[PDB]
Parts: C-alpha cells; structure tokens; sequence
C-alpha cells in the first residue's frame, strides 16, 4: 500500500446515478478551518455500477467529511469520525433521500502501543533497580530539573517516535514539547540569583560581573547564530538566508536584561510570615509589570495593516481563510517589519495544520518580553530559596502560593480551554498564559523536587542531574551531531512508529549517557 | 560566458569542402591515455561558409589535439598547446594539403597570480613581523613539524583554491597534498618511541602499557569510522554504504602494530661512531625487511583475475584503455575481496583524468605494510633522538645520513620520473618509493627544525606547535565543522580562483587561531 505514517485508506463508492460529489475533509482540531477538497468521486455511469475513488485521510485526530453535489453545490451527508492508522473503509453513497454508511474492511492498528510498552518497559527497570538497592553549595533539584528538561528536549528535537503529542501544537494549546523551553527561562532565572548573590557576597566588583554578564550574552548569541540555527547540508551561508532569532539568541537577550536588572537592583539576602524576597525588590517587579503592560498593548492594540487588531490567530485557512497571511498579528508584524521575512523562521509549525505561506519565527522580538516575565520569575523562586533556607516549611508554603496564584491567573486567561480564552496558550507567541501556565508548572516541579532531593535526601536526582551539569554541551553537542550515528541510522521502515520511536529513545540514553561520563572525568563547561 | 574555472573556448572553423572532421583532446599529464572525442565540426556547406564548432578545453596541463576524416578514419593534423584560463581560442582549418591554425582572440588571464600575491603578502608579514621584533621534556621541534603538517592538510582539505598542484595527483606523482599524511606516519612514530622511553623508564609496566596502546587504536578506529568517513549530508548511515578503510583507521592499525612491536623488543637507552641505536633494534628491523618482501611479493606476484600480474596503473582510459577495470592491480583486489567494493572509497583521485568507474581505496589493506614502514621510520628517528641527546653534532650527522640513504632509494626505484621507475611514486598505492622520498624529506625537515628550535633556540617554532599541541582535536574539528561559518561561506563567484583561495586561507588561519587559544587556556587533548 501506498498509506504514509498516520494515514487511512477511505474507498469511497457513489451509487448515485446523476450527482456528482465532491468530497471535503476538515480536521476537528483545526479551529475554525475552511473544508478542503479530498477526492471526486464521478456519478455511477449505470445502475449495479458504483464509481470508485479512493483517498487518504488522516487519523492523526477526528476527520469531519462533506460530501457536496458539484453542480448544485448543496450538501449531501456528512460524517465525523476517527479512522484508524493503516486502516482500510469504504463508504457507499446510495439512493433512499441520499444515505451515506461508512464501513470498515480492515481494522486499523493500534498506534500508541510503542508508547504504551516503552512506558511499561521503563517502568519495570524502575522498580527492578529500586527493589534491587533495597536488598543491597550547589542546588541538586535545580541540577534535577534542567536534566529532565534535556532529557525531554533531546527526545523531542530528535522526533519523538513521530507522535503527534511529542510534536509542538500546531497554533493554540499543549503538548510535551512545548513545556521545556518556558522551564529552561525559569531555571536559568533561578541561576541568575544563586550566582549573583554568591558572587556579590564573596566581595566581587559590580563591574567586573557586567563584565562577566555582557559576555555570557554575546556568546550565546552568537553561537546560537552561527552554529544552531543554519542547515549547513544545504549548502554555505548566506547574509540573505541567515535567521537572527532562535533559541540561544532569546537566552542570551533574556539573560543580559535580566541579569542586569538583578545586579543594578542588588541586596544581601538578610537573616515567618513575611514578604521580604517581594518587597525588597519592588523596582524589578515595577519595570516587569511595566514590560508586561508593553506586550499587552503591542499585541492587542497594535494596528497592522491589512490585518486585523488583535488578531491572534494563524492565518492560512484558520480563522475560515480570511486572514490568509496574518500569522502572529503585532508579533509577525514587528518581525517582518524589523527582520524581514528570509531572516525569519521558515518552518512554522501551524504550517501542516493551518497551510500557512507566511514565514513565522516562534523567537522572535516580540515575545521575549513574555521570555523575561518567565526568567523573572525563576528569579523569585532563588529569591524564595536563598531568603528561607534555615526553615523548609517557609519556602514549600511560598512555593504553593506562587504555583496556585499562577494557576488561578492561568484558569481566568484560557477559561480552560485551547482556543476559546482571553489569551489562550500558544507557545508560538509567548502568550502570558502561556507564562502563567509554565511557571506555576514549575514552581509545583520544584515544591515536589526541593524536600525529595535536597532536604530529605530519600533521591539523588539520578540519572537527571548528570546532563544538568552539563547542559550548554549536551544541547550544543545534540544540535551539531544530530545525523551522525549511533544517534541517526537507516531504518527498515520510515512509516514505523515503533522503529523511529527506538531510535529516538536509544538516542536520548545515549546523551544521557555521555553526560554521565562528563560528569565522572569532572569535565564542565560553563558558557 | 558558459567557462567552468579552469576551461578555455575553443572555436574551430572548417574549411573543407568534402571531409567532416572529429576532433579528440588528450591531456598531457594523462599517461599512455586514449583520446576522447571533443567536438564534431560538419563540412562547409559551400565556400567562403565555414562550419564552426565550439568547446571547452581543459587548461590546468597541456593539451595534444588530433583532428580525424570521421569517413576516412585517417589524421588531417595535429596540435600540442597549452590554454589558458578564460581564454578564447580559435581552430582555423583549411586546404593548403590541409593545414591547420590557431589564432587568441581574447587572452587569457593569469591563473596563477592569486597565489603569487598571497605568497608575497605572507612574506611580508614575516618581514615585518621579525624587524619589528628585532627593535622591541616535550621537543619544540616534533610539534612544529606536526603543526606544520596540520596547516598544510586543513589548507588541502577545504579546497587548496581549487589549484590543481594543491589537490592529490591523479595516479602517479606528487602535489603538495600528497605530502602530509605520510608525515603524519613518520611524527607518530617518532612520538612512539619518545612516549615508550619516558613510560617505561619511569617504571610503569608493560602490560599496562599495553592496554594503553590497544585502548588508543581501538578509539582511533572507532572515530576515523563512525565520525570522519560518513557524509551525513546524503542521509542517515546505513552499513551497506560503510567505508571501512580511512584515515584514522591506517592510523590506529599502523600504532597498534608499531607501538606492540616496540613494547616487546624494548631496551633502556644507554649512555661517536656507533651503530647502537640500529643494532639494538635488529628484531625490528627483520621484521620490518620481512613485511617489506611481503608488500613486494603481492604487488607484482600476484595473479590478479581478468588483469596483468603485478599492474600499477589507475585503469579507466590510462594505459591504453587496455584495462578499465583494474585501479590499483593486487593492493584494489584484495581490498574489493576482502571488504567488497561498496566499502570501499567511492571517489579516487583518479577518476577525473583517468575515468575509472571502479572503487578504489588509497588507505587501503596492502598499503598498511607501507605505511607501518614509515611509522618505523619515524620510530628511527626517535632513537637517534633519544640515544645521542648529549651530542648535537651525532644526531645532526645520523638525520643527514639517513635523508641521503632514503634519497638514494628513491631515485634508484623511480628513476627521477613521474611514470618510468620501477616504483614509480604513488600516494594511492602507498608504494615503497612514496614511503623513502617522504622520508627523507621528514630527515631533512628535522635536520633543519632540531638545531634551529630546540637546540639554540633562535625560533619557537610559532605558530606551528600551537595545533601540533592539539593535533587531534584540530583534526577531527576541521572535519567536523567544515560546512560551518566562518570556514565556508557562500561565494559571489564559484569559477573563482582568487575567492577560493582568500576563503581556504582565512579557514586555515582561524584553525591556528583556535589552537593558539586552547593553548593559552592549556586545553589539550591526547587520544
Ligand atoms: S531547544 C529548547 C530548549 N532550550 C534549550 O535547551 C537551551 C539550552 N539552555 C541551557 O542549557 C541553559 O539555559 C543555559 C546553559 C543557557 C544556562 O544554564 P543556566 O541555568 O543559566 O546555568 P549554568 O549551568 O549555565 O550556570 C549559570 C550559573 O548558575 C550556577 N548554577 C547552575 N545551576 C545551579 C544549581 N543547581 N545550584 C547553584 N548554582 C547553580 C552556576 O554555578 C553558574 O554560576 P557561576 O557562573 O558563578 O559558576
Ligand atoms: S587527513 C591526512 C593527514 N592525517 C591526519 O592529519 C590525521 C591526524 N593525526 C594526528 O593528528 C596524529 O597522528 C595523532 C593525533 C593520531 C597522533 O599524534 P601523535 O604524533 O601520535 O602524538 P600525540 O600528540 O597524540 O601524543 C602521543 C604521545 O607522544 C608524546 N609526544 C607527542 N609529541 C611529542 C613531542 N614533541 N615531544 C615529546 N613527546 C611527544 C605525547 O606526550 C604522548 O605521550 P603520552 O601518552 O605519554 O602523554
Ligand atoms: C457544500 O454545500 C453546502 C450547502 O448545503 C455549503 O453550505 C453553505 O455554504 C454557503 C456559502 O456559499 C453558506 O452561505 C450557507 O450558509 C451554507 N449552508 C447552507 C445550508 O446553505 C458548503 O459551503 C459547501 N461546502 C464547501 C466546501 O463549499
Ligand atoms: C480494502 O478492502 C477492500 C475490500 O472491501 C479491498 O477490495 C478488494 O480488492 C481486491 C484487489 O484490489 C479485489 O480482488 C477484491 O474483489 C476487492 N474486494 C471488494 C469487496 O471490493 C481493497 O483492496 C482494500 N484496500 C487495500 C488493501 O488497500
Ligand atoms: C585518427 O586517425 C589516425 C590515422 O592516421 C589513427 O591512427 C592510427 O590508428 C590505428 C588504430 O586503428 C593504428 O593501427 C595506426 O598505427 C594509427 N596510425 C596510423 C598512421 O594509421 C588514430 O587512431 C585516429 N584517432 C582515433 C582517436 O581513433
Ligand atoms: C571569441 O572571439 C570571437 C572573435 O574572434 C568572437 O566572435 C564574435 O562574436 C560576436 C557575437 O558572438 C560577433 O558579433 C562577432 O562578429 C564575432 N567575431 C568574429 C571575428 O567572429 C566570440 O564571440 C568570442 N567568444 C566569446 C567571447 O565567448
Ligand atoms: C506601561 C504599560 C502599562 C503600558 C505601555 C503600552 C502603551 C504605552 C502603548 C503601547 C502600544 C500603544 C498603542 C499602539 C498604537 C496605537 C494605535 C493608535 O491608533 C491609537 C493609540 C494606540 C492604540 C497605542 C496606545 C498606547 C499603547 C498601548
Ligand atoms: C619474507 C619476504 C622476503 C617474502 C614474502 C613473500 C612470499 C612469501 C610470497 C608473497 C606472495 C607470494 C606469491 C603469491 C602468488 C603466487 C602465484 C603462483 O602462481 C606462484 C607463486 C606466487 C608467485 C607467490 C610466490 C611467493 C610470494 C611472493
Ligand atoms: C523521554 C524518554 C527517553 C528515555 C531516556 C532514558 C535515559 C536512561 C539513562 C540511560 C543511561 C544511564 C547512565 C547513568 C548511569 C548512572
Ligand atoms: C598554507 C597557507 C595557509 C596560511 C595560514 C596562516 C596562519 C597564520 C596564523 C594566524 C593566527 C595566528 C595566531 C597565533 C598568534 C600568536
Ligand atoms: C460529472 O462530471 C462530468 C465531467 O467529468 C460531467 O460531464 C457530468 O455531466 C457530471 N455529472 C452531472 C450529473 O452533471
Ligand atoms: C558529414 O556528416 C553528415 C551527417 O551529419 C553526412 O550526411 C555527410 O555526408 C558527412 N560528410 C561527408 C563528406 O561525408
Ligand atoms: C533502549 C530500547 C528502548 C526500546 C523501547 C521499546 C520500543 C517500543 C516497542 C513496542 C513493540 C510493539
Ligand atoms: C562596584 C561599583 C558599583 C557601581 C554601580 C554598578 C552598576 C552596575 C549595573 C550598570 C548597568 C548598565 C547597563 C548596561
Ligand atoms: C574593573 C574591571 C572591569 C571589567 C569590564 C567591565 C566593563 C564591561 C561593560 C560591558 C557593557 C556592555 C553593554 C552593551
Ligand atoms: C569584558 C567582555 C565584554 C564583552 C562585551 C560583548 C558585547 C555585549 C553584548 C551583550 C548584549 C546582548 C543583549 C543586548
Ligand atoms: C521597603 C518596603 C517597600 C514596599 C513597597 C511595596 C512593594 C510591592 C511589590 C509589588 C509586587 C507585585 C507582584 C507580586
Ligand atoms: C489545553 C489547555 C491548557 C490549559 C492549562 C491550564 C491548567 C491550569 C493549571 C492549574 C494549576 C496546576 C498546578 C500544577
Ligand atoms: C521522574 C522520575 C523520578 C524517579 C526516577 C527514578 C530513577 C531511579 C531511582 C533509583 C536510584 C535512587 C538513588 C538514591
Ligand atoms: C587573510 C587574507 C588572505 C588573502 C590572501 C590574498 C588572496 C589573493 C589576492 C589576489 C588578488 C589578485
Ligand atoms: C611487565 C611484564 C612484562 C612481560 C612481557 C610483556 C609483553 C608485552 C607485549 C605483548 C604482545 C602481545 C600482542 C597483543
Ligand atoms: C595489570 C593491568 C592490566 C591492564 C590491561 C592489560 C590487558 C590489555 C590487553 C589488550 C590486548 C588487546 C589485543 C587485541
Ligand atoms: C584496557 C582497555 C582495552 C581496550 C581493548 C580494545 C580492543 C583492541 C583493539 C585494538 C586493535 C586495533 C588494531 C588491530
Ligand atoms: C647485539 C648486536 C647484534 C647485531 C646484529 C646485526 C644488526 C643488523 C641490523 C640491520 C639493519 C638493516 C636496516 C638498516
Ligand atoms: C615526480 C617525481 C618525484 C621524485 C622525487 C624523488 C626526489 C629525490 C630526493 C632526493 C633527496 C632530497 C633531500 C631533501
Ligand atoms: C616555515 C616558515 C618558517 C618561518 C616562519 C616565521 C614566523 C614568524 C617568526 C617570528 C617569531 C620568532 C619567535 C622567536
Ligand atoms: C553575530 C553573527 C553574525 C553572523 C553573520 C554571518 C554572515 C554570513 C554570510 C556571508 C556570505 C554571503
Ligand atoms: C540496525 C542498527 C542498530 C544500531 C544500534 C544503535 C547503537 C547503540 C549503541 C551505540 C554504541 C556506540
Ligand atoms: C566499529 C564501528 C562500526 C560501525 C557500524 C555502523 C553500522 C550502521 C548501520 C546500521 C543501520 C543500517
Ligand atoms: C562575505 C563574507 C565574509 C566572511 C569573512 C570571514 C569571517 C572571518 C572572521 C570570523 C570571526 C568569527
Ligand atoms: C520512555 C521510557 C524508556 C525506557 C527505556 C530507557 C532506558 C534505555
Ligand atoms: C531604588 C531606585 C528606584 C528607581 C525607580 C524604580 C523604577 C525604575
Ligand atoms: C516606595 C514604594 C513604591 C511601591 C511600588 C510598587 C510597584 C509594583
Ligand atoms: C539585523 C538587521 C537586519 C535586517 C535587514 C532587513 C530589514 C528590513
Ligand atoms: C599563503 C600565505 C598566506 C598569508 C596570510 C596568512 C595570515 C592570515
Ligand atoms: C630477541 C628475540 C629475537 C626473536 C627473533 C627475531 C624475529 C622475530
Ligand atoms: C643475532 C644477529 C642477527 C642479525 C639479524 C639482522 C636482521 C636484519
Ligand atoms: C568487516 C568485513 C565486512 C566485509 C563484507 C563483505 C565481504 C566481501
């Protein structure tokens, strides 16, 4: 058969005798979507003789099919259903009123069964290894925390088994690949302060740590630049096909201002009902609140011309194709408008669903104010963590009243929903629920990590925090050697969940692996 | 113009009447080659109307022009001329007797001149440098040498300006890229002996040292397979599409044996007219003659199916077409029999001027006899190194009576030419006459580099010991990151040999500037 990954066979026969159909397909995910041509399917040129056509539908999420008369234009029937990967249907269209019956002539397969057995498999090396042991300064929950955030990067970045939820979304909503970026702002912000306050406490010179900051910024930067973001299979670069934004760029900008801000602000942590890692830092939450009132107003009052205000949405056939090149609103705008279009993201992700032409950069200068409110906030969780060391219960009381004050602010943007919120979640845009949402997933991460890993001591972090050591070399290293095998080898089927799912976990063992062996010669780079 | 680089417009004009002519090219460097068809030039339809033809004719050697009756089969005349780059050239023939002309329409440029100028420009660098200056354990000498070695191959890796003396001969002779590799061979095992004395002196044992040496080979393998051979450009590695043989891996092959040989019959150095370090190493030396007679043996003893007994010829059109199939005679068949031919190297250097369309590896299987040969030589080298330290004068006179000895062999076995000796020098087949040129160019470059670097100390040696401090990291590094910024950019014009040569240039300087600053921070990595 000619069916790719996550594509069904629909056989479609038109008993009917002097109507044309044409047949048209709308995923149930894709919001407020224009209908799309499937197949046409030819009338019966006699009684007892169907005509025959045949498609491929995805089965990647429910399919919603219109059958229309393409002479009078009008509706037929019509379907919702969710076919099966690899599955073969039939669906007959016949006289008595026109009836339209969906049948199916070969069961799908169950796609998530790899994931379902790999969850099983790890699960039961879990439980071997602690059942198993039972018979036999520096911050580790932080260290914990970034390496899971790598693990779950190096899986995804890789392909995650080419699931659709180990994909990012498409414009609006969550998946798994959409939670570490946010957590790597928040765990950085978090870093910003244990090492500021550190270093300013051991008598160092403001000065010099400008210094020192300016040039942890630039060489992000550049890196990102130069080393991340280009396809170099593709040939030598060029000023006219270069990205400017990207992921170590937005690090590397979020991290100068923030910093700055924390060294221009600076206070010795003093020695319990108290607000005093928030009051004593009321200009930094003065000039946030102010960033943030600045993204409001660009992204909803911002006119763009030809395009709506406000609009936040993904153009192409989204939004019922009336937008077709708005992609982003304010936020594309300012990105074309400062960048222009070949110095952008050329792959959006709301390419697949939406059909957007656009070029879209999900980095770009817009959302790195929302980027600076979430590194902000991992500043407030050291600030929690360096003020109330001496007592536990003080910082695990902070921790859940941030989580659930961000939750609540979360709930009141999306009304807990993917598109039908104030600000729904989109990852694309930075939105600030998207913030809220992340951070109050994080401070909960931390609320559980901090007792378990480094109070307690009941776990070690094992195996997370040995890329947590080591993360600028394991993302650097997985960015430059993403083809090379043991990580990228041929498959026996492309069309294989199991097989690319295999790939991508013995890939993402083989990092963590490599990082262990880093950590056990003591070798560390700190950018 | 329609010119590649390095191609020149030929017009031939026909002014006869009654003869279709066939015009075949023949390169002058091309040797015992056949001639292949260039252009067919119709007959003048009627006098005074010459037919014309236009072609593009090679320009980097001299070219022989036959022009043929295609009817009669028989020759009208015939050019030996050399081109010149972007020239444009015209072939006037007509009767009376028939006799043809060339005439220059347009000159050709200086082809040559780029290089010219950056030799000049280097020079004044280092004028200017010394004047100014003149107003203002580990041997120096063995990492300028390496060094030297490392700018020259990341110079011929990443282009050589596209020059044809700066890329690898066709078959038979020697360029500036043939150079390196063998020196490679010849430092290594210098460094062998050096590394082997000082471990073994300090008391270590030898089983230890053992597992060292086969530690090191194996890794060496391990890289030169699964990181330098693969183009992961084209796709992910599949095994059928593995090169086996490389460079890393005649590297690790030739250590392990070398350096296990060396263990087993190892001696403390004691403490000039002696033979000592000749004599003490006789085991050596009768198992190295032994391995020599066997490289002899298989090269011109054995049958070879469907080809001559003891053939050293590229194949393809050389020698008269006569053998198309046999590149590389006994050392090619054993490598197609043992590994097969989709292992094997998929681009020799022989293609372009020969037209081979068979596989042929150049660190093939029979050529590690030659190339432990030199590592024993350069083992040589170490021991008169270490066993006449206290003596300047007898390490000076041993280097100059091993380059004349070596010099000697060289001339008898190919008789002072590229195609005519008995062993003529060939990088491809790691022939015997490769292996002693090269080696006493090493013997005269250390009788050079030993007195003026480490014994008076008029030169540090910079910036050559800067990479030969970090051989294998610039190594691998300049493969790893060749389609990178800032090494490859996109050029504004491709048929240029000035653009290629500023960007191989400014490649190769960066690599020493990358060196020079894992040497200020005292990075340095030993496989
Ligand atoms: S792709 C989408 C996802 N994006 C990515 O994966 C991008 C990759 N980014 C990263 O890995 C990180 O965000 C980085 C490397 C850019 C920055 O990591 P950070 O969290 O800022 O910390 P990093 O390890 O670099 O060290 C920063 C400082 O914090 C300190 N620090 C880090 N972790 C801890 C900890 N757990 N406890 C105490 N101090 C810590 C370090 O000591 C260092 O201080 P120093 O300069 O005085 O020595
Ligand atoms: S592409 C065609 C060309 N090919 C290449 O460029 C391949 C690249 N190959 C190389 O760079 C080298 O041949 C290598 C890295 C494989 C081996 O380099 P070597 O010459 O064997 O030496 P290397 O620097 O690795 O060190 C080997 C030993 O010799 C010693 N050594 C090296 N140079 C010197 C010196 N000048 N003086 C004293 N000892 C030295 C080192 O200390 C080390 O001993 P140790 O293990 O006790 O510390
Ligand atoms: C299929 O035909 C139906 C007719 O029932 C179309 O639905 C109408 O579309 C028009 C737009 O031209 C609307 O004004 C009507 O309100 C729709 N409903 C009805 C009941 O008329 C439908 O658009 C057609 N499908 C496609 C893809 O064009
Ligand atoms: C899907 O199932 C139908 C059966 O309903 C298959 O149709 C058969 O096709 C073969 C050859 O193509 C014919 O010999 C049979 O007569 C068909 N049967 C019917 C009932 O039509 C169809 O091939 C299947 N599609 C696949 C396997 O891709
Ligand atoms: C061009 O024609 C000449 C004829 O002068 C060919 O030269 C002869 O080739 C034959 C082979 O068929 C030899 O036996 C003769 O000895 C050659 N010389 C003479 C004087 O006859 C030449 O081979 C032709 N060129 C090509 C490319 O076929
Ligand atoms: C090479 O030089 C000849 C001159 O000998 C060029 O021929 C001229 O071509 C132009 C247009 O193609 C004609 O208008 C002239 O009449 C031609 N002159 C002669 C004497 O034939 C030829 O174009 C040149 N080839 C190039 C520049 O590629
Ligand atoms: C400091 C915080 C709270 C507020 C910062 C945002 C203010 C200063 C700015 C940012 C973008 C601005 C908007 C941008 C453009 C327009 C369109 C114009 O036709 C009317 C004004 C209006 C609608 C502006 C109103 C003020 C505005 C919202
Ligand atoms: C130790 C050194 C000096 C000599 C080693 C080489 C000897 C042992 C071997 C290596 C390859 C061998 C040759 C390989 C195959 C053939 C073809 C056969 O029809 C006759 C013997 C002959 C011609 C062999 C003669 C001996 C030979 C030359
Ligand atoms: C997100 C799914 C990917 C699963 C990754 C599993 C990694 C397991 C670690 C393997 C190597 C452990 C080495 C450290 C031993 C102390
Ligand atoms: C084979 C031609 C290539 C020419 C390479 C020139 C390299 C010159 C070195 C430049 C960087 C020097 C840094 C060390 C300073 C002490
Ligand atoms: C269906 O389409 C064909 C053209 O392919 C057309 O000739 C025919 O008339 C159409 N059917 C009806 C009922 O009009
Ligand atoms: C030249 O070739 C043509 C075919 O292209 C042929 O017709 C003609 O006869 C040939 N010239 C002579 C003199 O035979
Ligand atoms: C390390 C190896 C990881 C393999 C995990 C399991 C892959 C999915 C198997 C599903 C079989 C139906
Ligand atoms: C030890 C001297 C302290 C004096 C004040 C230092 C201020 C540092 C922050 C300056 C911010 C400048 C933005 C680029
Ligand atoms: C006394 C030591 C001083 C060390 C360097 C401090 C100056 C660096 C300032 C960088 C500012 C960059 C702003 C874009
Ligand atoms: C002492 C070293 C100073 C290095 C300064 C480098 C330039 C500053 C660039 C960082 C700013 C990036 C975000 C605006
Ligand atoms: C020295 C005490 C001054 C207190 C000023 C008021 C601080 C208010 C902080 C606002 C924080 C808003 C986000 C939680
Ligand atoms: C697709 C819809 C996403 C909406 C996410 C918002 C959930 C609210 C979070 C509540 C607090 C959770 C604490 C860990
Ligand atoms: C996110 C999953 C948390 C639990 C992972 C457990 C891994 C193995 C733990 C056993 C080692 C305990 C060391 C103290
Ligand atoms: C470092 C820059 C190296 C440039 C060397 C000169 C290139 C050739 C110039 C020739 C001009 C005709
Ligand atoms: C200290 C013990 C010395 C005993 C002899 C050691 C011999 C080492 C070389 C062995 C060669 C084996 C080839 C793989
Ligand atoms: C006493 C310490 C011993 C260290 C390891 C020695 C044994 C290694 C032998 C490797 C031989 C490989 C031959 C292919
Ligand atoms: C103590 C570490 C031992 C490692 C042994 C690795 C296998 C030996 C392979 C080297 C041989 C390569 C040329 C035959
Ligand atoms: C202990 C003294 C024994 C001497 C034996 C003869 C040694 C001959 C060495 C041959 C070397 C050939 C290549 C130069
Ligand atoms: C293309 C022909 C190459 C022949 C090379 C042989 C030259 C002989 C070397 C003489 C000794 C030189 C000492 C440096
Ligand atoms: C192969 C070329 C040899 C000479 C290169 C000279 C480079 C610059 C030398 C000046 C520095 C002297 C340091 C003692
Ligand atoms: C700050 C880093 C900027 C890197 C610019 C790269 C330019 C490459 C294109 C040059 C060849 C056309
Ligand atoms: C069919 C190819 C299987 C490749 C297996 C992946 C390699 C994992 C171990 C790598 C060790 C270097
Ligand atoms: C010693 C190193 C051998 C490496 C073998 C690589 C095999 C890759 C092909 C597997 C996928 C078809
Ligand atoms: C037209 C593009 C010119 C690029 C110049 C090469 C860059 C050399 C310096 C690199 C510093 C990172
Ligand atoms: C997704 C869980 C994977 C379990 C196997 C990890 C160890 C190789
Ligand atoms: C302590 C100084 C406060 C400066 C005003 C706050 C907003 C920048
Ligand atoms: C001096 C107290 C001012 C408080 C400002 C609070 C800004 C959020
Ligand atoms: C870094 C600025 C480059 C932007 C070039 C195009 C501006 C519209
Ligand atoms: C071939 C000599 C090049 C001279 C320039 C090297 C310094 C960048
Ligand atoms: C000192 C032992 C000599 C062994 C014979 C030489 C050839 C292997
Ligand atoms: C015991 C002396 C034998 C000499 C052998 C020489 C081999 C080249
Ligand atoms: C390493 C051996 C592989 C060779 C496979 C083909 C043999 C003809």
């Amino acid at each position: 058969a000619e069916l790719k990954m996550d594509q069904a066979l629909l056989l479609i026969h038109n008993e009917l005798l002097w109507t044309n159909l044409t047949v048209y397909w709308k995923s149930e995910c894709c919001y407020h979507c224009l209908f799309q041509v499937l197949v046409n399917v030819p009338q019966s040129p006699k009684a007892g003789k169907p005509s025959a056509a045949a498609a491929s539908v995805s089965t990647q999420h429910g399919s919603i099919l219109q059958l229309n008369d393409t002479l009078e234009e009008k509706e037929v029937c019509r379907l919702e259903y969710r076919f099966g990967e690899f599955g073969n249907y039939s669906l007959l269209v016949k006289n008595i009123e026109i009836a339209c019956d969906l049948a199916v002539n070969e069961d799908p397969v169950d796609s998530n069964l790899p994931v379902s057995i790999a969850f099983l498999i790890g699960l039961a090396v879990i439980i071997v290894i602690s059942f198993l042991r039972l018979l036999l300064p520096r911050l580790r929950s932080v260290d914990t925390f970034r390496g899971i955030a790598l693990i779950l990067m190096v899986f995804v970045n890789y392909g995650g088994g080419k699931y659709w939820y180990f994909k990012h979304a498409s414009w609006n909503g969550l998946t798994v690949a959409d939670l570490v970026f946010p957590w790597f702002v928040f765990i950085m912000g978090s870093s910003i302060f244990l090492s500021m306050t550190s270093i300013l406490q051991r008598g160092c010179s403001k000065f010099r740590l400008l210094g020192k900051i300016a040039w942890r910024s630039f060489l992000l930067i550049c890196i990102g630049i130069i080393i991340v973001n280009p396809n170099y299979c593709l040939g030598p670069l060029s000023w006219d096909k270069v990205r400017i934004p990207g992921v170590l760029q937005r690090l590397g900008v979020t991290y100068f201002v923030v910093a700055v801000l924390e060294l221009l602000f600076a206070k010795p942590v003093p020695e319990c009902l108290s607000l005093r890692d928030i009051t004593s830092s009321w200009p930094q939450w003065l000039l946030i609140l102010v960033l943030e009132g600045l993204w409001l107003g660009l992204t909803f009052l911002l006119p763009v011309p030809g395009c709506p205000t406000g609009y936040l949405g993904p153009g192409g056939i989204g939004d019922f194709g009336k937008y077709p090149n708005c992609t982003g609103g304010a936020a594309g705008y300012i990105d074309r408008l400062l960048l222009g279009d070949d110095h952008l993201y050329q792959h959006p992700s709301s390419a697949v669903l939406y059909h957007t032409e656009v070029a879209y950069d999900p980095e770009g200068i817009l959302g790195t104010i929302n980027s600076i409110v979430m590194a902000f906030l991992g500043v407030q969780a050291g600030k929690i963590l360096l003020y109330y060391k001496a007592r536990t219960k003080d910082i695990l009381i902070r921790f859940t009243a941030w989580c659930c004050i961000l939750g609540l602010i979360s709930v009141a943007l999306t009304k807990v929903s993917e598109n039908e919120g104030f600000i729904p979640v989109n990852k694309n845009l930075w939105s600030l629920s998207y913030v809220t949402t992340l951070s109050s997933f994080a401070f909960f991460i931390l609320l559980v990590l901090y007792p378990v890993v480094d109070v307690k001591g009941l776990w070690t972090g094992t195996p997370f925090f040995y890329p947590g050591m080591n993360s600028i070399l394991v993302y650097v290293g997985h960015e430059v050697f993403e083809n090379y095998f043991p990580f990228q080898w041929k498959l026996k089927d492309n069309q294989s969940h199991k097989e690319h799912l295999t790939q991508n976990i013995v890939a993402t063992a083989l990092w963590v692996l490599i990082a262990y062996i880093l950590y056990r010669k003591k070798i560390f780079w700190k950018i």
